[PDB]
C-alpha cells in the first residue's frame, strides 16, 4: 500500500527508465544474470551467453529487456490497481516458466542497483523508498497467486 506521494515518486523515477527503456532493460537483465547465474538457466534463448560481453552484444537480450520493463511500467502506472495486468504474468511465470519468487526478489534488487548506477546522486532516499515499496507490492501480489497455484 502506497500513498499518493509515494506513487508520485515511483512514476517520477519511471520517467528516467522510459527515456531509455532498452538500455535500462539490458542492464537490469545483465545484473540479474551475472549476479545470479542460475537465473540464466531459465532462459532457453539466453543460456548460450557465456560472457558478459556476449550479453552486452546481444540484441535479443535488449529486446527482452524492453518487453519486461514495458510490462512492469504498465503495472506501476496502475498505482496498485493491477489485478488484470498481474494475473497473466503470475500464471505464466508459475506454470510455464517456473520462476521461483526468489528470482523476482533478485530482479527487484537489480532494478534498484541499476537506477543508482545510471543515475548516481539522482536517485534519492525518498525515491528509493517508494520504488522499493512498489516492487514489494508487485512481488507480494504475485506471491498470493503462486500460493493459490501451489507453486514453489
Ligand atoms: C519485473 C519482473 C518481470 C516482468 C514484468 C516479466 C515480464 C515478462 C513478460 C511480459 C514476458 C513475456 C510474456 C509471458 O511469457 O508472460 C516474460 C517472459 C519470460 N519471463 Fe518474465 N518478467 C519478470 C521477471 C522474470 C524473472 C525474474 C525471470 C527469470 C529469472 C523471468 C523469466 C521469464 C522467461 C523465461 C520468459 C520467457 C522468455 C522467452 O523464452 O521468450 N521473468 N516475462
Amino acid at each position: 500500500g502506497l500513498s499518493d506521494g509515494e506513487w508520485q515518486q515511483v512514476l517520477n523515477v519511471w520517467g528516467k527508465v522510459e527515456a531509455d527503456i532498452a538500455g535500462h532493460g539490458q542492464e537490469v537483465l545483465i545484473r540479474l544474470f551475472t549476479g545470479h547465474p542460475e537465473t540464466l538457466e531459465k532462459f532457453d534463448k539466453f543460456k548460450h551467453l557465456k560472457t558478459e560481453a556476449e550479453m552486452k552484444a546481444s540484441e535479443d537480450l535488449k529486446k527482452h529487456g524492453t518487453v519486461v520493463l514495458t510490462a512492469l511500467g504498465g503495472i506501476l502506472k496502475k498505482k496498485g490497481h493491477h489485478e488484470a495486468e498481474l494475473k497473466p504474468l503470475a500464471q505464466s511465470h508459475a506454470t510455464k516458466h517456473k520462476i521461483p519468487i526468489k528470482y523476482l526478489e533478485f530482479i527487484s534488487d537489480a532494478i534498484i542497483h541499476v537506477l543508482h548506477s545510471k543515475h548516481p546522486g539522482d536517485f534519492g532516499a525518498d525515491a528509493q523508498g517508494a520504488m522499493t515499496k512498489a516492487l514489494e507490492l508487485f512481488r507480494n501480489d504475485i506471491a498470493a497467486k503462486y500460493k493459490e497455484l501451489g507453486f514453489q
